[PDB]
């Protein structure tokens, strides 16, 4: 490569891997599991707007903590489910869903709301018809923590300190992904990014 | 795979970053100073612009080019229109505007206009000027923000590169029909 | 050879033999020459006994110490001998004899005495036989300093230094041949070592 000049005389500058350990611990590392999901942020807002923009009318939860569906206490899934019934006036309940998948080092929890007609609804409220109305479609939000191979070397207690990390990174990209101002769009029906000029 | 490094690590960032192009192309001092000499020297003479910010061509907003012209129409009297043009290139990290006006034969200008009779005259030649930035090369520690550092760097020598070329006294000769080139004494 | 991380990066491990001067001095060095061969310790201990270990019966010295047989002051020699004559009752008077070779940076002490068969003489006092007994074998140690070749810039001061070393490897090794306890088996008539396990 380049060269420089060394105590020796001048020297090449070289690269070599020696000395570079990248051997990775396995994962192999239970961890918890929350006994509930809590959705308040979402459906302190539902109740803001009174479950209902435009044309995509909400239903009301049980619950805005989840209960677990197919998780027990003391026995290890790789594959847990929270869930709530939502219901409403003329609306047949559906279900809202909270998945969360832990494998490999990889957690990723993907949250699933559904919506219904607000049109069809309103046209049953106001002509006085006996039907109801079943969802019409739904919302879904993804996250995902890719946490694996750790390095060997990687102390127990400092598995912690990392665990923290990765959720600080977790806070920062979804602040990430809703900043912007409220006065224009920034989320749902996306087709491109514009950053503005000033 | 991951190594260490002793000595100077060359590894360059690649050539892949989108940057901005102008939706007009000013060219005021020019056209300023064609107006100061009444648009002609000599035998030569040039042609009035529509405008003295030119509007581009084939560009389109939003879709990414690495060659751009922006144009406007000389014209005249005695003269058929001639299209002055300004060219930027961008590839590779090496970005050159080129500006090209031309020009006509005042001779055959003015013994029309003097003998009143039907002719029109076109375009005899023209004048050219390059500049070229080469910003390929850019290393791989540099991040966004020492990026625009490096950008104003180079506007810098820019600038410096065209005040060393155009310097000297208006009293004598410093560009056209150059042969070469003599530094006074004391 | 092997490979270790020096400051130009990594660099291969290397065993030379530049810059070690290994000339020598050659051995022209005039030594000391004692006018006189100390054995007290031997006779000493030999009055002890009553100069009887046994079978084996010793005889009288001349003297504790040793006069030259064969060295002159001031005749340079690298073999020079003390001796005395041993006598005793009944016995045939025998010399017992120190030698000393001085070559090429090697001085080497050797020790002979000789005794007697008490059987025999015994016989002759209590039959009360007219004859005498000449000795029947002997008993030697050897001693031996190898000390030549000293290094070219070995001062002559310095070489007094080691002459002491040399005489104190001499007191130790001495002490390790005698080592151990009393009650116990470890010189004469040996056939293998057998050190205890407690």
């Amino acid at each position: 490569g380049q060269l420089y000049m060394g105590q020796q005389g001048p020297v090449q500058s070289s690269r070599t891997t020696f000395g570079v350990n990248p051997d990775r611990q396995a994962n192999a590392r239970p961890v918890y599991l929350a006994p509930a999901a809590p959705m308040e942020n979402t459906y302190t807002y539902l109740g803001s707007i009174q479950f209902a923009a435009g044309r995509h009318i909400f239903g009301e939860p049980a619950s805005n903590v989840l209960p677990p569906q197919n998780i027990v206490p003391g026995v290890p899934t790789k594959h847990g489910e929270y869930v709530t019934t939502n219901t409403g006036d003329r609306l047949m309940a559906s279900s809202t869903t909270v998945t969360r998948d832990v494998s490999n080092g990889r957690t990723k929890v993907s949250i699933d709301i559904p919506y219904y007609d607000r049109n069809a609804v309103e046209t049953l409220k106001a002509s006085a018809i006996p039907g109801a109305v079943a969802p019409v479609g739904s919302f879904k939000v993804n996250v995902e923590v890719l946490g694996g191979g750790v390095l060997t070397g990687t102390d127990a207690n400092a598995q912690f300190a990392l665990d923290e990390l990765l959720s600080n990174m977790l806070m920062d990209a979804a602040r990430i992904a809703q900043d912007g101002p409220k006065n224009t769009a920034r989320l749902v029906a996306a087709s491109h990014g514009v950053m503005p000029q000033a």
